[PDB]
C-alpha cells in the first residue's frame, strides 16, 4: 500500500453529491464529458452514485448520465463511458472528517480528486495530502 487505511463511515446504499469546501462546489460529470463543480444544487449532473469494487475502492458515477468519473494519464479529470482501471478510486478518511478520493492508477504519485476554490478541477500532480481542495463531504441528494 502507498496508502494509509483509514476509512470513512457510511455506505453507498444512496446517491450523494460530494460537496468540496475548498470553493464551496458540488462535483459534476457533464454530458459531454466535462468534469468540474458547481455551487447550484438544483443542477442535475452533481447526483452520483459510489459503489465499492473492494473495501475502499469506489466508482463515482453520474446517475444522470451514467458516465464514471476517472482520471487520464496527465492527471486530468473525465467522464468515461465505461468502467475502466482510471475510474477506480481510493476512498479514504481525511483529518478525521473529510473523505478524500486517490487515483488508484495513479496512488504512488499520490494524485487527489479536487476542485480550485473557483470551482475548477485540479490537475493530479497539483494535488497532495494537506490540500483543502481534496477534502470531500457526502451529502444527501
Amino acid at each position: 500500500h502507498h496508502h494509509h487505511f483509514n476509512l470513512p463511515p457510511g455506505n453507498y446504499k444512496k446517491p450523494k453529491l460530494l460537496y468540496c469546501s475548498n470553493g464551496g462546489h458540488f462535483l459534476r460529470i457533464l454530458p459531454d464529458g466535462t468534469v468540474d463543480g458547481t455551487r447550484d444544487r438544483s443542477d442535475q449532473h452533481i447526483q452520483l452514485q459510489l459503489s465499492a469494487e473492494s473495501v475502499g475502492e469506489v466508482y463515482i458515477k453520474s446517475t444522470e448520465t451514467g458516465q464514471y468519473l476517472a482520471m487520464d494519464t496527465d492527471g486530468l479529470l473525465y467522464g468515461s463511458q465505461t468502467p475502466n482501471e482510471e475510474c477506480l478510486f481510493l476512498e479514504r478518511l481525511e483529518e478525521n472528517h473529510y473523505n478524500t478520493y486517490i487515483s488508484k492508477k495513479h496512488a504512488e504519485k499520490n494524485w487527489f480528486v479536487g476542485l480550485k476554490k473557483n470551482g475548477s478541477c485540479k490537475r493530479g500532480p497539483r494535488t497532495h495530502y494537506g490540500q483543502k481542495a481534496i477534502l470531500w463531504l457526502p451529502l444527501p441528494v
